[PDB]
């Protein structure tokens, strides 16, 4: 059936433990949070970024979509990221993607004419595919599963240094560190996939893709 | 600073401790899912819904966004609702509000000229808020905060039922229930805001807005 | 067959006789534009607005759609606007839409279960249509239809003059007038439904939703 | 001043001469289109299609957008895409840039930290430029703008060829083609700028990305 009682008993029971060991567990944040942490990772069932970090409320806002994407032109996304950047102010972005992720093996293997919104939404990691014909070819079914999803990560580890709010909150001095990091849904464990970028300087040292070309294009022209 | 280390740490810890308290935690779900919910929530850092219902990994499907909405034209929600719906046949939605919800306070106070894309989001509390005027007018800001929150999971709740994927999935019987619940940072607590929504009965019975007439305006035209 | 030529011929020989009469007619545009005019109207193929309005190239720029919608949360809508309040400074901004619209007819008798991306995208149809049970019921297929179209037209207004672009336009006292208006594919002609809007003032006045008060909320409450 | 008879006066002499050169132009059209091309467009107040291919009411439907942009994630210019090809059955999609398109500008010059939507929009052009980095590097300002243009018409054409809607009626059989064309608003002039494409094998041979590499790239796994 329907009924929400065993779901609501166990929350109870969650809340109930958690401000017995520590008082003030929730009160500190009944009127205010103040998060250091953005985490943007994929809305799979396997990956709770709370869980899998030990966190706290009041420590990692989330957005969670399928693939983990990040685009300029999704405003669920672009406003996660806004509001956490220029009001909360948090310091860490944390970009996760992780192993066994359908949305890179969709992108990997479905053909575009299939049909409903997944599969508008993962073109994202089809684009991704199509720039790295060569690492991807003539690897097994899984290599090429595990090569989508890191690939993945490093293309919206860029999106998020490219976005405007990452660039303006970068030109005004504000620290802010962006991470690509990895999940195993089979192991609890997390990897990191690039090294912090925490400005310009360090996303040249650390990206594949140009991203101060990306941002002074016509300094390559005449 | 921006290591790592100690978070991945942590991530550490806690993932043998989990494979301490039980061996086949992650390996269960190494390269499958079959959760039953898909919880769409706040993006807020005080809200991680696997945490506060106490679910292990492969339990539940998160959409988490600025103000926890749900349109028919974000792509990004959507393709959360169609691949658990159809692809992972989940048997409930839970629609969370939480209170204290910046999204609900600021669709309340932002005038609409105010910069920036969460302002651009947040244009479907504000139209929430517009259609139940009359039921705010008047309240004090800590009353009407808390009432906007309240009247938004219930549109959200009318939104996930007035989605094609959702009655697509009715009108084949597919199981499916649809809940409106809210949480209360400052406690720990969730709390069921609207009774389970199996079907049209149920939501007939159930919401402020007819779905019934919704679905089928134009049986009222001559 | 696929072939362009007469297509090309025909346009060859349009551009072949307006340089004749005129020798300057592309000419003083060729490196730039001045429109005065933002045209949002439906992507109907009866509804050609330079020609209906008989104008030159430089004139008119224009956003089509399907149903001439308008949201804040539409960035290729919203572009248009941006673009040419904020950077062309155009001065008037003519919202059109016309009888025997089908998005409009679709928005009335569609289920919401219909399948595909016209159906997400007509959503807004619904909304309007869900706020004006009472102008619509028990009036003919032929009557609703046209009432859905007109009413749609001015929700569309409504957006126009709510938007952020629009009202931080109004803020600095940029002069920028807006206009609700319908085309009948039947016989070529523009009738004038909503008089000129050109600031709040004028809104309050001539909209029958209320513009100030989603301006200003909280100046609602207490 | 904000009156509009001119104007509406402008549209009844139009109606009238058109009426006049004509008996049957509007009425044929009033209850029913029928028309052969959807034509994707600048919204550039240089460049009305029906204008200047000069095609009477029922001939083209038009999505018109600031830099002609196609994505499968943009519902707007999808919806105009499915109505066309699905409903419709129209036979043509011409797919349109124009020189001197400040989008494309905006795309080489910009940096992505600009404010505002049309820089959240335009990222797609960014996206077309950084793929051609190449072809790009060292010209000049007027020769880089003209060639942006010409990369983003050809890249919107392989959009429109990759995109769910159009893939799926080639593989219906349906008798479809998709133009590259430009338009020289200086002139009245549009050049074709990628032959025909009518399927698969026109596109194999005529796009500079591979189609079919994008149709089936797990084919080329282990
Ligand atoms: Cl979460
Ligand atoms: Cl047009
Ligand atoms: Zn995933
Ligand atoms: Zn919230
Ligand atoms: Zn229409
Ligand atoms: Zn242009």
């Amino acid at each position: 059936t329907a009924d929400l009682s065993p779901l609501l008993e166990a929350n109870r029971k969650w809340a109930d433990e958690c401000a017995a060991k520590d008082s003030t567990y929730f009160s500190k944040v009944a009127g205010s949070q103040a998060p250091e942490y953005l985490y943007i990772g994929c809305a799979d069932s396997r990956v709770s970024p709370a869980q899998l970090f030990n966190m706290a409320p009041g420590e990692v806002f989330v957005q969670r979509n399928v693939g983990n994407l990040v685009s300029n032109k999704d405003l669920n996304c672009m406003s996660c990221l806004e509001y956490t950047v220029d009001h909360l102010k948090i310091k860490h972005i944390l970009v996760c993607g992780h192993y066994n992720c359908g949305a890179c093996k969709a992108g990997l293997v479905w053909h575009p004419k299939t049909a409903g919104v997944t599969n508008l939404w993962i073109s994202d990691v089809r684009e991704v595919r199509d720039k790295n014909a060569a690492k991807l070819h003539g690897l097994s079914a899984d290599d090429a599963w595990d090569k989508m999803v890191e690939l993945n990560v490093e293309a919206q580890v860029f999106n998020v240094c490219a976005s405007p709010i990452v660039q303006a909150a970068w030109a005004r001095g504000q620290p802010l560190s962006v991470h690509g990091i990895v999940y195993t849904p089979g192991t609890g464990l997390v990897k990191e996939l690039i090294k912090p970028i925490t400005g310009m300087e360090d996303a040249g040292a650390l990206l594949r893709a140009d991203l101060k070309q990306h941002c002074f294009f016509s300094e390559s022209l005449a």
